[PDB]
């Protein structure tokens, strides 16, 4: 029995090396694993050239069900087991059996002995052999003698750490059992300052994690730049240690140092660190002595980790916890039938080479990310209550030959019950299984992580749309009114009237919609009670809402306005619509208050224009005169001035105009007073020379929209839209739950990853008729059998308009990754 820390192949094909903790101190072994894949070769006979040394078995594994691959065709797949060596020389001359007819292509290839030895053997590996000296001299081999003992503790940890950092000259060394600090080229104090202030701040973690990592220092900053390796070969011939390392460039110091390859190293990478170009040294010491005293949390952490996922300390990372669940799940399909695909230093899953060749229904299903959502506008008078949902995608995983575009059920079931246990053991007060359980859904999305297939993201992605669905259908059950339908929050509109007598109701729909079998893992909560509404946009909203309805006291009523259409309004109107648009809300609260009080249409709101109509008309006049007394002086032009926003179409030129457009298109959302707000709308426009049905009296959307769909927040593990023309500043460049600020050349990226797959899916659009609308369905022809001429599905005017919002946004914004992509068409 015997604790590995790391596993690493050596530079010959198919030998490895561990530097494992024996019985005494450190110590290395040599390995030598056998390589093994999966063939289909010829249908039922083969030239097996059976004089070849190797092992060849005919297998039943289930293949992936890739959507081109229509035809099983021949079906004796075989399973090859093979040392690296011979494949090596084999793979120079061409007539093998790795290189002929009839191959279908090889299914585990890009598994390096490596991942086979962390994954079959583990950290807890041991011997049966039961010939020691003859097999630690040479590279004892494993095919023959394998087995993984128990790893329910892996050691008690008691030995010295290394610490190499580098901030981009700042490369910085620690010993813990030194007592000395150099960095390479009024600190002093403050060092010493910082290192005793965060001392009393962290005493107690300090104390619990004293047993792993356990005091004052010198200090000193000091051609100079050739002192790593001395060091290093200081601590080499000082001591045996594990190194920790933080650095941006990981693999350059890995290069550039000789000595770091002959000792286990367990890194810590967390890159993008920047200098502010002032007093970099406090934030430095900061820092610094943050890392230091955190390293304790940091190793306890990891050695939690390590001895419960069975992984050596030296392979594993924070925020590596896609390699946890690509482990388990790859072992646990081994264990059954299963070819596991597993890819390396590609985003792609492993199919033979047929998914190099490119694929239409890939494509489309690759592409296809748009999650819909619902939004009935209107203006309502009764209760709405603002609830959120979470853990939707875990729920509807746990929940729910002839479909080529299937993904293999056996899989399906094989992460379900994974899933399962992974739940069950969270609930029973484990951490780690509820971290788990929080990233699987990133795991699911991120290409990045190995065992990816996008028809898995494609069916779970469908799975959620209906379980949305079927829980609208659920809701709508009762008596209720969807208003707003998301991802993240759903407005269910209640058949009450008043808040203080939906406690026990909202209550009881909650209770039904958890006792659900369908929907017994969702988590639903209640954010805010709405009195009186007018709801149009998600953006475009005010109203009168209470927190939390109380017990025999009077609620706290707030009003709220979010409105992006106020802002491409004249600088001089605003302050009357905030004004006008307060006043009707005051004066919609009065009648629905009057009306409740005396006891398609509703007696809450109708009558309420007649209050400010001849105020409103007044002003309106004095407005339009002042507006044409002002219009042509020079310096009362300021005031007039249009404001330009990115996603702004329309060209107009009387802002008065707008003003009273959208005054009136604010009040025609009632739905039930038409009929008075139409004619309160001819009144004013009576006062221009304008008539009733006029084209410039329309109002109309004066933003386009821009959204990129399921924008990650790794501090949350948060998915989310983000339009980047509708929405407010402050809120693109952060997350919505947690204030944490984005990476903005990401958003560049994500951007030109939208325009580029908006360019492809043009090029690649289908051709319909003109008077019938059926599909071209030849390679070239003049046009339809009857009459009519071919037309693109993807109209040209549409990805036109893209391109210029697109324009416009890279030019609000200082983004040039996206003004280059522009410039090279
Ligand atoms: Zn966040
Ligand atoms: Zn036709």
């Amino acid at each position: 029995t015997w604790e590995v820390l790391q596993y690493k192949d050596s530079g010959e094909p198919g030998v490895l090396e561990v530097f494992v903790t024996i019985n005494g101190k450190v110590q290395n072994i040599t390995f030598h694993i056998p390589k093994t894949i999966y063939m289909k070769f010829k249908s039922q006979t083969m030239p097996l050239q059976k004089i070849k040394n190797c092992l060849i078995e005919k297998s039943s594994a289930s293949l992936p069900n890739n959507p081109k691959t229509s035809n099983p065709a021949g079906g004796q797949l075989f399973k090859i087991t093979l040392p690296e060596s011979v494949f090596l020389e084999e793979k120079e001359n061409c007539t093998s059996i790795f290189n002929d007819e009839n191959v279908l292509g090889v299914f585990e290839g890009t598994i390096t002995p490596h991942q086979r030895a962390i994954m079959d053997l583990g950290a807890s590996v041991t011997f049966r052999s039961k010939a020691l000296g003859k097999g630690i001299q040479q590279g004892f081999e494993m095919k023959d003698l394998s087995m993984a003992e128990n790893e329910r503790y892996l050691s008690g940890f008691s030995m010295d750490i290394g610490y190499l950092l580098h901030f981009p000259e700042f490369f910085s060394l620690f010993k813990s059992w030194g007592d000395t600090i150099t960095i390479l080229v009024i600190n002093a104090s403050s060092l010493g300052q910082i290192y005793k202030q965060m001392f009393e701040k962290k005493k107690g973690k300090i104390e619990t994690y004293s047993y792993l990592v356990d005091i004052n220092f010198e200090f000193v900053y000091f051609k100079l730049y050739r002192r790593l390796s001395q060091e290093t070969t200081k601590l080499k011939e000082e001591r045996g240690f594990l190194l920790l390392l933080q650095s941006p460039f990981i693999t350059k110091l890995l290069g550039t140092i000789r000595l770091l390859n002959q000792m286990p190293i367990v890194k810590l990478s967390l890159n993008e660190v920047l200098l502010p170009q002032l007093n970099w040294q406090p934030t430095l010491l900061k820092k610094l002595v943050n890392h230091v005293l955190s390293s304790g949390s940091w190793i306890s952490h990891l050695i939690k980790l390590s001895q419960y996922s069975n992984i050596p300390i030296c392979n594993l990372r924070l925020d590596s916890m896609d390699y946890i669940i690509d482990v388990l799940y790859a072992r646990k399909l081994k264990k059954e039938n299963i070819v596991l695909w597993w890819n390396e230093k590609a985003p792609l899953p492993d199919h033979g080479g047929i998914q190099n060749d490119f694929d239409l229904n890939t494509s489309w299903i690759m592409n296809d990310s748009e999650f819909p959502k619902i939004n009935n506008s209107g203006v309502y008078d009764n209760v709405v209550l603002d609830v959120g949902v979470d853990n939707l995608t875990v729920n509807t995983i746990l929940t729910s030959e002839f479909v080529h575009d299937a993904f293999s059920n056996d899989a399906l079931n094989v992460l379900r019950g994974m899933l399962k246990e992974w739940w069950d053991e969270a609930l029973k007060e484990n951490s780690t299984a509820d971290l788990l359980v929080n990233s699987l859904a990133s795991w699911v999305q991120n290409p990045n992580a190995k065992l990816f297939d996008g028809l898995l993201r494609y069916h779970v992605h469908n799975l959620t749309k209906k379980a949305l669905l079927q829980l609208v259908n659920e809701f709508s059950a009762l008596g209720s009114t969807i208003v707003y339908a998301d991802r993240n929050q759903i407005l269910i509109k209640t058949n009450k009237y008043s808040p203080e007598n939906c406690y026990a109701y909202s209550q009881y729909m909650m209770k039904a919609v958890r006792t659900n079998p369908m929907f017994s893992y969702l988590d639903l909560n209640i954010k805010r009670y709405w009195d009186l509404l007018i709801w149009m946009d998600k953006f475009n909203f005010s109203g009168l809402a209470c927190i939390e309805i109380e017990e025999k006291e009077n609620q706290d009523y707030t009003a709220v306005s979010q409105w992006q259409l106020k802002k491409f309004l004249s600088p001089i109107y605003q302050p009357e619509f905030e004004d006008w648009m307060m006043i009707i809300l005051d004066s919609m609260l009065k009648t629905k208050q009057s009306y409740l009080k005396l006891n398609s249409v509703e007696n809450s709101l109708n009558g309420f224009s007649h209050l400010f109509s001849k105020p409103l008309m007044k002003r309106v006049k004095k407005l339009f005169k002042n507006q044409q007394e002002f219009i042509l002086d020079p310096q009362y032009e300021a005031d007039y001035v249009i404001p330009v926003l990115p996603g702004s179409h329309l060209n107009v030129k009387n802002p008065l105009l707008e003003l009273v457009k959208s005054l009136c298109h604010v009040m025609l959302l009632s739905k039930s007073t038409i009929l008075e707000i139409r004619t309160l709308r001819k009144e004013l426009l009576k006062i221009f020379e304008l008539r009733e049905f006029a084209k410039v009296a329309e109002f109309k959307d004066p933003s386009l929209s821009l959204v990129v769909p399921d924008f990650l927040c790794e501090y949350c593990f948060f998915i989310s839209d983000i339009d980047f023309c509708k929405a407010a500043p402050e809120s693109i460049f952060s997350c919505v739950r947690c204030h944490k600020a984005f990476n903005q050349v990401l958003l560049q990226e994500h951007l030109i990853q939208k325009l580029r797959s908006d360019i492809e899916s043009y090029l690649i659009q289908d051709l319909r008729c003109s008077r019938c609308h059926k599909v071209k369905r030849d390679y070239m022809s003049a046009h339809c059998p009857c009459a009519g001429a071919w037309e693109g599905t993807l109209p040209r005017e549409s990805i036109v308009q893209k391109l210029n919002v697109f324009k416009q946004v890279a030019k609000y914004y200082g983004f040039d990754i996206l003004l280059s992509c522009i410039a090279d068409l």
